[PDB]
């Protein structure tokens, strides 16, 4: 009994991480493979949406930072024109009493008021101390925030912050996720700064917003190697004989597998008890992204401002970003003419007449946990009137459009007990020739990133092909300490070939 | 051969010293004692001298801060009216960069501009961390600063200022004896007020304390003197001692007396004291001591109180822009420190060093400034010039506008001025005293054991006293050889009338 | 209406502490005084008592080290003799194990087992480590041990002696009163005592200490109070005091005799002055205080000195199989302090515990053993078997066999006994000895002042001539507030014979 | 103007690192490659060499522990039965004063005299209190030695050993090289087993290498060679490489044969490459480095196996009775190192250094030594007197009666021995390697690329495995930049047989 089809290596997902394991696949020519998705359009969880009104939204962030020449490789090849991009200045604000206090907040506690320039101060004198003679590392997220910031600072941004981003309380969480910096506070650099009073970029797409980077990345691939859409749904993976089952029926035999769905659905998607036993120990949490629509042109008071993070309890998101500032093609242009919904204070507008622009936006994140639920018939206005008491918005602002979609698996949760689950999760699945990998498929945020999740994929390949070590995947340090540059979209490989090809 | 004179305790010196041992001998009224001094007005180093036209200066603005009730009884006895004493909080700065910085330096550097701010918490910002770690303890007087305030705050103060008034670098000094002088910074405290821009100025026993209200600090002494049985004291040229033989324990006076004694309570310098002996193996050990001469500048000048001066008393000057270290309001202590207003006085120059527009005799009010120059072989000073240069100081640091009239100069060198606390003082001292002791001399007081710790006159009283108590009573001598018990405490349980006294009277009214 | 009596100075007690303040006052011979004790004989607790069948024992310990010129030339003056002294060499050891562990207890640990030895070095290893760091000090005796000691040599010594000792756990008592040396251990003197196995060589002579040839430490108090003009002291029941009446300065006696005083040096325990005061607020502050009840036991045996025993001094025991905490061969101190072999005694019991095979007087020669047991309301002694079980602690830490025969027995308890540097002692005594100060009332003393770090019976001596130097010449008493300061030191200004003598007695001939 | 050979990939020098390049791109099987080498065997400095007589000494030791299992699957593939190696227990011998100390060390001082542990001991109290509050790394290997163990045994084994290894002062070299563990004494083991006299555990199985049957470890080398394709080498004097043009990617060979490459593998000692390349500013730079020389020294001796001399162990000599550093009983490794019994040899001489009594060629059976001295501008050596001195030095450190037969003597002396670990050398090589990396030069190896972290057998064969990785697959070069990475972890993804190969052959089947 044959399958519709076989191939040498199978990859499940085209998110970025199922689409560098295409790339990496394409360029060897070495092995056969094909890529599935149940999504017509590539690009996964770091696709575009776009709303009625023509607003589009990044559902899941965009690349600030590229650690990997072969990410840049690629994304070069998928958006060759200089007018393909834009490019921005690394910034980022705290909004705290009232103030954007700048990146880093700790450099700029200058902007608070004196009183809590002295908590502050005195947290990391005593941190300070500490570390002198600390001989032992940190055990919890929390223990790090405190031995690295103090009491003080802590108590002010990273505690509160984080639990409205992680939606789970500190003390839950591990640290070694962040990195092996000895946790040690910069007293002088913050000090002076107090007294002084006084306090690198990226690029993004010009068009598409950063979806479009994935559907052109997908684009350089052998169409026919592709099954995207309902006729690329999983519905079952055998893994005793090595088959998988899509929706519309089709079996396709695989001798490796690289799945990049979330690692608890492939255990259901297995049937393996234990799989789905230790699966579940791992934690999630939901994402709400909302997207918000206005009339006018760019007000002052938010000037070239990117991601925007708010401690505070004066709203329900935990950042925001000022969208309409990374490309004019993100949102409509000025001629378009639409109506008024709402204003920012939630009363209806004066007129119901279809005006012209010119259009700004907004996008926001909120978590969601079975330790912080939220309201979601209710979410979307209280982010608005949010956008109102952060002075985002003000209470006259007329909105034109808005987006609410929630995500079921929206961040990975770095919880003590994550590593004790995975060191069991993933070697099993090895053992069966499944490389499961990716923001769920391996569910390590320090490597969550669209280019970390990328190059997942492209190492998980090099490990089934050539027998490399996947670096990012068992040593995030190690490859977001280091330039890495060795790995190109052309290796010798291909020049060599190429060239005994052209005199023969 | 028997002396001229026999008595069982011999004091030789009446500064405050040997009047302190005179004092408790007196008291006591055992064994027969007798004191004397070359000079014809008791109160040593503490006494005060008069311009000819009427201005007071002490030798160095001293002030009257006690940590024994002993010394308090003594004063209270001597001046025993309420009007007999003012009484003042300190109001001191530190002159940096056109500013006054307030006592405690470091709670203040809010006061100095932002760039000099961060060389400073930067600084103890280090200090702080190398403490938490630290197991060893400070060697020389420069380590200590640096441990404690950090290089930023040593190089803006300490180090320069103690230069100036040691005429010694810090690095050339010991640190067991700073224990009250200089103040400990807590990080803490230091950050939370630059944040702040609030100030802190109380540190230090300096902080009420009184004053005499006439004839300055020396007035004291004298009066303390004139409580004395005058037939035992010999105060003048016939009192200057010009040699002692230690080997049959006889004194000899200028004009020929001997003085036979069983104990030597002795308050002159101990290099002096080496010399009249005659012992080279003293004078020897004597020499590897040091000490710093000093220059005491008087000017008075006519005027009101300017309120640029206000109510300052002492001020410090760390910086090169003036050769005093330190200088003082004397006129701010006592309205009796200076001529009254309806007095009459010429202009004899102006602060700038030109002659006054009229040499007519004019009215006060008038005011009075005095100030200290330090000098030693690492740092000299032109005697000549000396006088001038001050006032050109004062002049630059806007004490006095090059428009002020001076009325009064005042000039005086003193040979021994501080006792300097080097490396090799006590190595020294470990040897001269108890050498001295084994003779039955009791070698005291700020040139008489040259310890600058106890070298005030609260401390240098209460080492006569203490003398005495031993010689007497078979006391400890606390204040000898633990400074830091005795500042560290109050002093309570010695008494200008004790026990005894109360007790022997009780029974004599009895019989 | 005038007392039957009038001084300027009463001292209340005839222990060495008042004895300290007579022989300054005879000294100094300016103010009027009197000293009064209850008791026919002068000593205090430091007496020394006798069996019907001639053995001595000290009821109060002995001077091993003396800090002041001062006693030592009153203990000169007292016995002028040679022969009044015997001079030992100072050593000690502790029961551990089978072992007779030399001190200091850390640099021997050699004699133990190697298991043992492991724990010990494992727990100085993370003290020292953890000293190298240290910012802050010791809260508690327990700390203060832990941080010295470590756990491992804590646990062996330390704390089950200091639990027998005082008969209140270590985490109850301050630390202060040990002084203000760095609580870290000097690990490589451990371990290097370990590797080599060897011991530091005898210091002999080394450090030795003076000893009375007759009538005990008792004996030294006696001949104290002799020098003392005698019409001055009211010794015995003629000397109780029942009353003390802080208002008027007024003492009234057991008799009913009045003694009127212009200051009064009180040594008496502070609770019972509280009483005898009549003052509720004082009687309170001294409820405050805490302090263990003491046995003192006296075992005298027939036979020569045995070979296990070997040369006097104090023996320390730490572990569970004997009730006391320290014991001495009273016998080696002096062969004075019991009967010569001629004496013949009868046996009384085994040191088993059963009669023995005969009771008919015989010769000696004979050797006498003393031990401590302490009690209180947290470790509390049965009376009528203490004795017994004593007996029995002696065989099961192999000082008698069994079939040693025991001539004499004595078992005498001291209510008060030591004063307990507990966690709340200072807090109460910063209250009641001011407030006694403020009418003229000097307390002082092992119990007058209630501070075990100046209990000595030269610290004690030495708080009395201090606080009449304090009332007469306005003295710092430095013995009282400053122990750290005269542990530290050469006390030798202060002499039996000052200047104020010298120079008046120079003056009579002229 | 062609070259008269062509290929993609050149590789230079046929031991562990040659060997290992060509290896990999023999698996690949993709670019055209070939191998040079001026020796007519391969092996390198890993080779074998034999006496006249029949012993075997290797000129540069064995793998004891290897890190790769890429390395194990090509030792595996050229010797393949089960009777091609035997498996010994690794284990190891430091000759302090008489005695043999187990590895480690530090664990075994309880073999030396008490007071030497004392200093020991001693030593390693003060760096574990220093340890506790340092707050930045050593600087030099002494620096290194001293926060690790102590001076005393920094004085004892450490500091003399190491100038004996590498010819310079260890005050003159880095201490990176050695790892990242931060440099903490383990104070509490190290007391235990002096204490406890012992050097035991719970245990389990215990530690074991590898070494070849026949060949010695030169066997392994010349049988990885074997696997290659005959026609892609060219080993000997045909194989000498005596110019290197880098602009125009040309080699010219002894016999005047032009090679053109694309990418070039330079295994030759990168002091000779910049010689060969005739580049000033790679010679200059190149000078800054720095190398000692050693010397092989082989013994060959009649009799049975001593039983003072029994394991198959490196033996370590700190003292200077003897001027080797390091010395081993090769005949424990394999029988068939040296002749079998039947064998008949003449004496060439006694252990002392005098003649044998009968010249006849007698039987065995026969053991064997081998050892090693090192040789710099700053620790010269006597050659025409080294081999004398060495054999005393076997007398001296009891290794040889000096009434043992010498049968075979054998001494030979490498230019380059061993590439010293110098303060320079990074500031030198990070420089050297990227500048030839522009020029496509992959120069590796243990002289290719001079770090002896990395300068084993398996790390060198890896470094040329993983050079051709990056070459033609990008993979990272983490032997060469990252030592801490590759030691401290299990490398096992890289295997013989990749998934490369087993598509493509699976492929070519339908
Ligand atoms: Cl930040
Ligand atoms: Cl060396």
């Amino acid at each position: 009994t044959h399958p519709d089809i076989s191939v040498d290596v199978l990859v499940i997902g085209a998110g970025p991480t199922g689409l560098g394991a295409a790339k990496r696949l394409n360029q060897i020519d070495g092995p056969s493979w094909m890529i599935v998705d149940s999504n017509e359009t590539p690009g996964g969880l770091a696709s575009t949406d776009v709303t009625p009104e023509g607003f589009l939204y990044d559902v899941g962030g965009h690349v600030i930072f590229s650690h990997y020449k072969y990410f840049d490789d690629c994304l070069d090849e998928a958006l060759p024109k200089e007018d393909d991009w834009y490019t921005h200045q690394r910034i980022s604000y705290v909004r705290c009493q009232g103030q954007w206090v700048p990146y880093p907040f700790q450099n700029n506690i200058s902007m608070l008021p004196k009183e809590e320039q002295v908590k502050c101060i005195d947290g990391m004198i005593d941190a300070a101390l500490e570390a002198r003679v600390a001989n032992t590392k940190p055990k919890t997220f929390d223990e790090w925030i405190v031995r690295m910031m103090g009491t003080g600072i802590a108590d002010l941004f990273m505690r509160p912050y984080n639990f409205k981003v992680w939606a789970v309380p500190t003390t839950k969480m591990q640290c070694a996720w962040l990195g092996e910096r000895v946790a040690a506070p910069n007293l002088k650099a913050v000090t002076t700064n107090v007294i002084l009073g006084k306090t690198a970029t990226f690029r993004f797409p010009a068009r598409g917003g950063t979806g479009g980077i994935w559907i052109a990345v997908a684009n350089t691939l052998p169409k026919e190697k592709t099954r995207f859409g309902e006729k690329g749904k999983v519905t079952k993976v055998n893994a005793n004989n090595k088959t998988v089952t899509l929706q519309d029926g089709t079996t396709i035999g695989y001798k490796k597998l690289v799945s990049t769905m979330a690692v608890d659905f492939l255990a259901e998607a297995m049937n393996d008890q234990e799989l789905v036993g230790l699966t579940k120990q791992l934690f999630y949490s939901s994402t709400h992204v909302i997207g918000v629509g206005v009339r006018g042109s760019r007000p002052e008071r938010i000037g070239d401002k990117c991601w925007l993070y708010f401690p505070e309890d004066n709203c329900p998101f935990y950042r925001a970003t000022i969208f309409s500032n990374y490309s004019p093609y993100n949102q409509p242009e000025a001629s378009k003419k639409l109506p008024t919904m709402q204003l920012a204070d939630g009363s209806r507008p004066q007129s119901t007449e279809a005006k012209e622009g010119p259009y700004w936006s907004i996008m926001l994140e909120v978590s969601e946990s079975s330790m912080k639920p939220v309201n979601q018939e209710t979410i979307l206005a209280d982010c608005i009137q949010g956008l109102v008491n952060t002075e985002m918005l003000k209470p006259t602002d007329e909105i034109v459009s808005t987006y609410h979609r929630r995500f079921d698996h929206g961040y990975p949760t770095p919880t003590l007990e994550r590593e004790g689950a995975l060191t069991q999760i993933l070697p099993k699945l090895q053992d069966k020739d499944i490389w499961s990998r990716g923001r769920f498929g391996s569910w390590r945020y320090e490597v969550g990133n669209q280019d970390h999740s990328f190059m997942l994929g492209v190492e998980a390949v090099d490990n089934i092909v050539n027998g490399a070590v996947e670096l990012t995947l068992n040593y995030p340090d190690f490859v977001n300490g280091r330039q890495n540059t060795e790995r190109r979209l052309v290796d010798g490989a291909q020049v060599f070939a190429k060239s005994k090809a052209q005199l023969e």
